[PDB]
């Protein structure tokens, strides 16, 4: 079944808290995301790892260059899964993922803007294993909806072997457009956060997933 | 004009990046929070460094991928002159992180790092954006890619579709002829300067270099 991930996009720790004290126990994967790397640094990671130490902790750092020493960072920091950014050069992927195998962790091409299948080629033939297919929160916010395109290029990845993550602005009601794939990870930020009852939002995307899936 | 210097402020934490700052703050123009500072202590990094040197011009390598309103309007909340976006960024990102950069008077630079095409160079122009960096991975570098031909053309061609170009990448001191004849905008440098015997003089030869080259 697919799993389910929150999307820590807080700026301080402690505003994040305000969401996992509700459903960190609701979710499989605690992501600590780009807005709270950016606010509070690796120390998220940490502190995050710490406190649910049984719950997979993804750094969404989005390395674009520097790929080992950025992700030895994160790895040190207890993450789990660290994101490399998709216009990378293709050894920036290799050194993130070199550094995650010394720590048992994996690496998550983060397909946020412009990239290539010639690219999406390299990062399986470097042994990459997951992507995030990501509709911009930006683009999103210009009217980019979820559309037939994005299922086909999902479908298009998922054959290629890499293990499927789906997210940007997902409502519940947007899961029944991807039955059908193996879809690896569901992320779901601004609907659980901000959802009137986090609890209940956590709770109703897994009841979806199990049906449908 | 004479390119100016900048110094990229890689370092995991703020006090190695002091080690650096307290030594050559007064021998270049522009300094840096590196992607790996602002990973590494947050936000902080550019308040507590524009704190200490408020007559610079202190820039935030975010490079933004996305909620560029929200990330810019961070770093700018923290007194960034400047932020970069990534390359690869939906052309709404360069467009959000722009928009709060003109509420603080501060600018919006995309870093090209990695893969972009020409096409989305256009876009950015066509959206207000005005500097770019031109950036040789470090893991490209630490694969053998050297600077070349290829890199001459695509800068000298940035330069006249009206963008002020930002060069770096593991750049020593013997690369700048290379650049020469092109009105660069700024050079960066890291390692060539944090990590010589002597920053301040590593520092202070640069300047020496490029006076020389463009004088
Ligand atoms: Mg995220």
């Amino acid at each position: 079944l697919p799993m389910l991930q929150v999307a820590l996009d807080n700026q301080t720790m402690d505003s994040a808290y305000e969401t996992t004290r509700l459903i960190a126990e609701e979710v499989d994967i605690i992501e600590v995301g780009t807005i709270l790397c950016v606010g509070e640094g690796v120390r998220a990671v940490r502190d995050l790892k710490a406190l649910y130490p049984h719950k997979i902790v993804l750094a969404d750092a989005k390395i674009a260059d520097a790929g080992k020493i950025l992700s030895r960072m994160c790895f040190e920091a207890n993450a789990d899964w660290v994101t490399v950014i998709c216009c990378a050069d293709i050894n920036t992927a290799k050194g993130a993922l070199d550094v995650a195998k010394e720590f048992n962790g994996d690496v998550q091409i983060e397909l946020t803007g412009y990239w290539t299948w010639e690219q999406a080629q390299q990062w399986r033939d470097a042994g990459i294993g997951q992507v995030v297919y990501h509709r911009s929160r930006d683009a999103q916010a210009a009217g980019v909806a979820w559309g037939e395109a994005d299922i086909t290029a999902i479908k298009r990845l998922s054959d290629m072997g890499f293990k499927v993550t789906v997210t940007g602005g997902l409502a519940l009601e947007d899961l029944p457009l991807f039955k059908g794939i193996p879809i690896h990870v569901f992320i779901a930020g601004r609907s659980i956060r901000d959802a009137a009852s986090p609890v209940e939002a956590a709770r109703q995307f897994k009841r979806s997933i199990a049906e449908l899936w």
